């Protein structure tokens, strides 16, 4: 019934931070916890394909995206699975993370156990930039930390 | 029909490594990688229950035990699933995994994704030995490394 995650993000710079999630049968998942060590304002934070750290963050892949759409915004009909938009990160650098999501899931075929969070170096522009690269990955940049999603007590 | 893991071994000294796992329908799931900093002789390795690295490789809870027995060899009755037995090490601390296994899964209710590796200070001795700890930990000692086994290409 109920399924518990976690994710522990590091990087090869000062952004860390653990990501926990919750999901009570086919409910959305809720995803909370904390970031540090971030620029202040909003830092695009998603779930990408691939849990392998080989590479650091870069061999996560890109967003997961099992029905092949392009990137958007959480609300939008058109987005990835992973699309998590933005976090925010205060004049401390630390961003509380509360996001509920309806199409991330922690069993089946929308699961993102096993997959990657990443935060980013710049803001989501949640698919509305008007080039190409907005409508793949919002224009967020860099990969500062990912981890990836374990199975939780 | 063919899944493919990996997971990245980490921990306080020196020892790291890198796991891949490969399963093509229901064939069993082949272990191969290399981890390095090892002491020489035999260490054991196993999938622990959670993915969950908040207290580094303490967080990953006992051995992946869903059928509830005893600790064993990889090809003892009476085994966790996660039983994976020993790796070894020569005089360079260098381990080349090599393991064909047919408990764990890579997919269903034996899946490891989302679970830990660790890999241990001692040998594993496939829960032979005479005391309570043989039949939990195959009193392989402290745990050297570990990762959360992620979807990989
Ligand atoms: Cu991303
Ligand atoms: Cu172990
Ligand atoms: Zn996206
Ligand atoms: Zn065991």
């Amino acid at each position: 019934m109920e399924m518990k995650a976690v994710c522990v993000l590091k990087g090869q710079g000062p952004v860390e931070g653990t990501i926990h999630f919750v999901q009570k049968g086919s409910g959305p998942v809720v995803v909370s916890g904390t970031i540090t060590g971030l620029t202040k304002g909003e830092h695009g934070f998603h779930v990408h394909q691939f849990g392998d750290n080989t590479q650091g963050c870069t061999s996560a892949g890109p967003h997961f995206n099992p029905l092949s759409k392009k990137h958007g915004g959480p609300k939008d009909q058109e987005r990835h699975v992973g699309d998590l938009g933005n976090v925010t990160a205060g004049k401390d650098g630390v961003a509380i993370v509360s996001i509920e999501d309806s199409l991330i899931a922690l069993s089946g075929d929308y699961s993102i156990i096993g997959r990657t969070m990443v935060v980013h170096e710049k803001r989501d522009d949640l698919g509305k930039g008007d080039n190409e690269e907005s409508t793949q990955t919002g224009n967020a940049g860099s990969r500062l930390a990912c981890g990836v999603i374990g199975i939780a007590q």
